[PDB]
């Protein structure tokens, strides 16, 4: 097995956050493309499992299965102060 | 022009109120119309395609203002605040 | 079991082909609508077996298997005479 | 800025030509870059996904200029015209 590296056409290797095309990826120290939960300063974002890319304003399952996740449009987690569900169900966040 | 669907069994009888037709559920007013979008079904709301008329389940869609979420339990019924417990993490789960 | 049918706001039952939103749907003579393969007045028209709506510009397996059926732009079938198949493999119909 | 798409193992090797990762099928060029579009590989033609580079396969894809489609075998391969059998009715088999 191996990973995925991203070289600009300058030969700089990307490492940490790199927006390609669109859309945004995570590279760790080492130039490896990350996928999953991803902690980065203090802060979590979620790289999909398939092609790596962030997603950003999702919901996505648990691992257990209990509850889902929602990542803010700039992909970064809210946490529970960020909610407010209105009374008939209206989940906002800020 | 403009009009509706409508669904009558082999018998002839007209399709009203909740069905289950190959697999999805759909709602028919009293006239036999079936209905999309948000609709009230004694005190709970659900939500039927806008554009096929089958109700979503177990999904979250996006309000109408696009200020916010909402979502639609596993048995179609529109959760609301109550059924909600958002955990310190940010985990949000419904019962 | 049953079937689905269509009622303008006029009270006008839908039989045979009748454009529904964006989408073209075929009603036989009770108002039926139907799906699947649909001969009229001589013409092969391909109709989806979920939703019903009418398939265009789109290839569609064949029963056996053996290959796939080629929906014009206007939703007719295309016959052998219609296609000139290019050197390369590309696939050009008239 | 721009660029492109590299995979080394981890024993370090770098990817070059036909790899297969996480079961979906890539091809990189001599200098390891991840190749997207159509590519010739030794006299029959290949499709790699513009936007994710993974082959299509088993798949219709419209033409450039949109005046007729290409097909990709179940293997990846092109179908060029020798393959082709319209039948009468229309039914198309490659083979
Ligand atoms: C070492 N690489 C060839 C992968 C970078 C481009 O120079
Ligand atoms: C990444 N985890 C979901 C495990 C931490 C809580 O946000
Ligand atoms: C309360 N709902 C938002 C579900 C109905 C539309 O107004
Ligand atoms: C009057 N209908 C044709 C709608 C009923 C028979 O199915
Ligand atoms: C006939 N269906 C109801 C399945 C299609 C919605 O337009
Ligand atoms: C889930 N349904 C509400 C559609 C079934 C009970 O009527
Ligand atoms: C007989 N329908 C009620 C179905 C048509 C509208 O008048
Ligand atoms: C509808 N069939 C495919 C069976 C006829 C040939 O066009
Ligand atoms: C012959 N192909 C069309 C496959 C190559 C692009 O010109
Ligand atoms: C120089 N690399 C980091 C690309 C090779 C080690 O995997
Ligand atoms: C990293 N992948 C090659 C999987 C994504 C294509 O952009
Ligand atoms: C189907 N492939 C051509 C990618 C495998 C043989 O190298």
């Amino acid at each position: 097995d191996g990973n995925w590296y991203w070289f600009d056409n300058s030969g700089e290797m990307a490492t940490g956050w790199k927006k390609i095309a669109d859309k945004w990826y995570y590279f760790n120290e080492e130039g490896a493309m990350k996928t999953g939960w991803v902690k980065y300063k203090d802060t979590w974002y979620y790289l999909d499992a398939k092609e790596g890319a962030m997603v950003s304003n999702a919901f996505i399952q648990s691992a257990d299965g209990t509850g889902w996740y929602y990542l803010k449009p700039d992909g970064t987690l809210a946490d529970r102060p960020e909610f407010t569900v209105e009374p008939d169900g209206l989940i906002t966040v800020k």
